[PDB]
DNA sequence: ATGAATCTATTGGTCAAGG
DNA sequence: CCTTGACCAATAGATTCAT
């Protein structure tokens, strides 16, 4: 089948459905811990790795108690989302 | 009473043969084993499909340098090399 | 450094036409 | 009834940006 916007045609209709999301902006797969959403379930699994993998220490946000695997990520979360509280 | 219902989940089928393949997702049975790798599936035509990743009627075939496993897609061969041959 | 976005090849489960 | 291949979502990994 053919792409509406790009016009790029691929042998895979499943991949085209994902590609059309980039034009449409649809993000069906929503994270259960934050506002993040994406067009591919695999990419959401990758995102979920940043909320704390089992077996490693997990840092929670001081304000909203959101889990993060990496401390620098939690710092970026603070600046992006809790700047209004300073 | 026609053996159209899954004993594990209760799904009903209009084709009893579909129940036979479906049930293997509950039992883990995978009778169709690929002869060119360790792949194994529960549906005959799925193994037929997977074998297309090993080669075509003509086209070109890339074989792993170490284990001589054939591939039709080079990127797949690269993933195989990293997965099995890190030495 | 950490992670999202893009890309694509392969796979699981479904289903029913037709053999 | 069984075989078979199309269909769609899911998966896994690689590359390419963004911050
Ligand atoms: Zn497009
Ligand atoms: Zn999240
Ligand atoms: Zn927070
Ligand atoms: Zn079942
Ligand atoms: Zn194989
Ligand atoms: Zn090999």
């Amino acid at each position: 089948d053919t792409c509406e916007y790009c016009g790029k045609v691929f042998k895979n209709c499943s991949n085209l459905t994902v590609h059309r999301r980039s034009h449409t902006g649809e993000r069906p797969y929503k994270c259960e811990l934050c506002n993040y959403a994406c067009a591919q379930s695999s990419t959401l699994t990758r995102h979920m790795k940043t909320h704390g993998q089992v077996g490693k220490d997990v840092y929670k946000c001081e304000i909203c108690k959101m889990p993060f695997s990496v401390y620098s990520t939690l710092e970026k979360h603070m600046k992006k989302w809790h700047s209004d509280r300073v």
